[PDB]
């Protein structure tokens, strides 16, 4: 970007488990169900966090 990159973040205020990109402005959860998985969890896309698969 170059400058600066001003951007409106996705989620509210206790955005710890976000990241945004300072380009785009385009937002992504820190913790995806990627990590979830390896650890046999889903992710709870409100508050991004590991909850139960499906059990």
């Amino acid at each position: 970007a170059r400058q600066e990159n001003p951007c409106g973040p996705c989620s509210e205020r206790r955005k710890h488990l976000f990241v945004q990109d300072p380009q785009t402005c385009k937002c992504s959860c820190k913790n995806t169900d990627s990590r979830c998985k390896a650890r046999q969890l889903e992710l709870n896309e409100r508050t991004c966090r590991c909850d139960k698969p499906r059990r």
